[PDB]
């Protein structure tokens, strides 16, 4: 039930926390858009803070909203969260290469492990992706 991801990023450790976790930063992270995607987020990152990030299609046919709360913050490091029925956590490792993003949560019954997973994995690639256009090198 629990699956893990993980992306590895050639960026400075407080440049990637940064860029995790700041609505400046999230209004460019925005579904990784190339010319523009509706989403909004809101993020208060504390023990007991909420968060909630909201997703539309780029037509504004259909979103879909995802709310949780967080139980544990430590210094851009440690960050865990409950999110509905389920809880996720990250962890942030800094590497001589690069830092390294690992992210564990509980999968949703209603959907395929696989799929969960991809999706999730996606997340941190995309801010690798955001990071990586912050370098403008590679």
């Amino acid at each position: 039930m629990n699956i893990t991801v993980e992306t590895t990023v050639a960026a400075p450790v407080g440049k990637v926390w940064r860029a995790y976790t700041t609505p400046e930063d999230i209004k460019q992270w925005n579904a990784a858009s190339d010319d523009w995607h509706t989403t909004a987020a809101t993020v208060d990152l504390r023990e007991g803070g909420a968060f909630s990030s909201r997703m539309e299609a780029k037509d504004g046919s259909m979103g879909f909203d995802f709310a949780g709360t967080y139980t544990k913050v430590v210094e851009n490091k440690r960050i865990e969260y409950a999110f509905g029925d389920r809880t996720a956590k990250v962890e942030f490792l800094e590497a001589p290469q690069g830092v390294t993003v690992r992210v564990s949560f509980v999968a949703e019954t209603e959907y395929p492990v696989e799929q969960q997973q991809q999706g999730w994995q996606a997340i941190l690639n995309n801010f690798k992706r955001h990071v990586e256009s912050h370098l403008e090198h590679h």
